[PDB]
């Protein structure tokens, strides 16, 4: 018995982002989920090292690497509901079926979303929102005005999910993308 | 102090890799990174669970995810090239807010790895590899069909228990 999971997994890669705007470059899921994966492991440090935090940060990258990882089986869409929500939670629980069934253990808790702590969700939420709006930067740098929309409603997402680690990581990294 | 190592990261996806054939679809560094990554997690776990390993998987995904970052500074450098990467590797590292410099310079440099997690990662990079040979003949590219060959004899040197059991397991819904 062989199993397809790495198979669908290699797969990511061709799944396109931002599909509703011309994008000055073209922003795959595989892409989306290394950044985010670097992104949120850097929060989790920052909030460790200097915010009273406790949190597994590399713990924290493995979910974030596989955070959109059902996108193989759905598609992206664009985010602009309950009933997604829901099916996102069955293509991850496909993902995990998937799995042989000796290591299904490890892998589970790393794509079923159900499985993040309470501040592990919030520090790759704090980290996908992030990327969403470097994203939009590096399309603005480029000239590029479509993300204009995106940056403005990312700016208010961003507060929302406001913490330390997000207002240092904004302060230190984010400029240098302008 | 403002850093510019993130925005630095970010251009991984620039850098192209194999420039020396044609490719049904071109391969970027961020793309084999989290590639790297998912498959010497997946490497680090199969021998915990089924063959007495005791490694830290997680640790070696982080360590994956890392592992061609100073390819941002240079380009893909196609297989002392050694210089070159031990210098891009310390330009990124000094980039890095000083507070933090402890957190990444291990992940950057290379210098920290135990010997299970240099084979482990580097399992990793070339079993990535022969996945993209298979991955463009399927699509009926010939070019990449000596690398498959070379490829197969670095997985034979490299060759362990778990390997194996991801070859047979994962690897065949890849032909
Ligand atoms: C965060 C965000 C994502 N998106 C798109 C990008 C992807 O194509 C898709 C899913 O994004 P996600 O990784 O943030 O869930 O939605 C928007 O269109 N607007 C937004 O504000
Ligand atoms: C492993 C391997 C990589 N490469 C290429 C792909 C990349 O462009 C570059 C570096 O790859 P690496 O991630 O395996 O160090 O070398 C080969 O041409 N042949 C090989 O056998
Ligand atoms: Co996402
Ligand atoms: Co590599």
């Amino acid at each position: 018995k062989q199993s397809h999971f790495f198979a669908h997994l290699s797969r990511l890669k061709l799944i396109n982002r931002w599909p509703l705007m011309r994008n000055v470059r073209t922003e795959n899921v595989s892409e989306h989920s290394l950044q985010v994966a670097m992104v949120a492991h850097a929060l989790a440090a920052i909030k460790n090292r200097k915010f009273g935090g406790n949190v597994n940060a590399e713990r924290i990258a493995l979910l974030a690497m596989y955070h959109d990882a059902s996108a193989v089986l759905t598609g992206d869409l664009p985010t602009p509901a309950q009933e997604y929500k829901a099916i996102e939670k069955i293509a991850q629980q496909k993902l995990v079926d998937m799995v042989p069934e000796e290591l299904r253990d490890i892998f589970a808790p790393l794509i079923d979303e159900h499985a993040y702590s309470d501040e592990e969700k919030s520090l790759v939420k704090q980290a996908d929102a992030l990327c969403a709006y470097l994203k939009c930067l590096e399309e603005l740098a480029a000239g590029n005005n479509e993300f204009l929309l995106a940056k403005t409603r990312l700016e208010a997402t961003l507060e929302a999910r406001r913490s330390q680690e997000m207002d240092y990581f904004m302060e230190i990294f984010v400029p240098s993308f302008h």
